[PDB]
């Protein structure tokens, strides 16, 4: 893709982030900790589920972003309303807002209602985020395997404000502690 010239450096909102996050002083990584992080409640903050939002709102234009997975297993990307619920379960769809790709035992799916099936041959290290707002597009890169498409949402009836999205996913398992990681332009 010749996507990369839409770049635009994304950071992360501490006050949307579930309080078992740990975001990094350039705001730019995010892992799960161990426990809660003494963090006030709030009604920005996800509650059930390890997910945080970018600071950034788009409302027009072509944006671009990369994000690291290395070594996770477990993990939710896209972007979302701003208006998204916070507080108690919810599926991830367009119909509650969400734009979102994942991976989830040793699957990869996009966030459609039902879900639909991946099909990556080379599992991703980086996952690049292309929205196009005007269009109502958002599509996902695999970096790892020379930019090749991952899935395109198309027709996206955004109906707001948007803010990239991201779920570090839980680690019961002991092997899904690595963080999420906003890449260098
Ligand atoms: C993210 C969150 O809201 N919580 C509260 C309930 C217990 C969960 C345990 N954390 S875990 C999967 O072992 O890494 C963490």
């Amino acid at each position: 893709h010749h996507h990369h010239h839409h770049m635009v450096h994304i950071t992360l909102d501490r006050n949307t982030a579930n309080s078992w996050l740990i975001i990094s002083k350039d705001r730019r990584q995010v892992r799960m900790g161990d426990t809660h992080q003494n963090v006030s409640d709030n009604k920005e903050r996800f509650s059930n589920y390890p997910m945080v939002l970018g600071a950034q709102r788009f409302s027009s234009g072509k944006m671009y972003w990369e994000v690291d997975v290395t070594q996770k297993e477990a993990w939710d990307l896209g972007v979302c309303r701003d208006s998204v619920q916070r507080k108690g379960q919810f599926s991830l769809s367009p119909e509650n807002g969400f734009w979102t790709i994942w991976l989830w035992q040793d699957s990869y799916e996009a966030g459609t209602s039902p879900q639909t099936t991946l099909h990556i041959q080379v599992p991703p290290c980086q996952i690049g985020i292309f929205v196009d707002y005007e269009a109502g597009v958002v599509s996902f890169y695999n970096i790892t395997d020379h930019g090749s498409l991952i899935y395109t949402f198309s027709e996206c009836v955004f109906a707001g404000p948007l803010r990239p999205f991201f779920n570090v996913g839980f680690n019961y398992s002991g092997g899904n502690a690595a963080p999420l990681k906003l890449c260098p332009l």
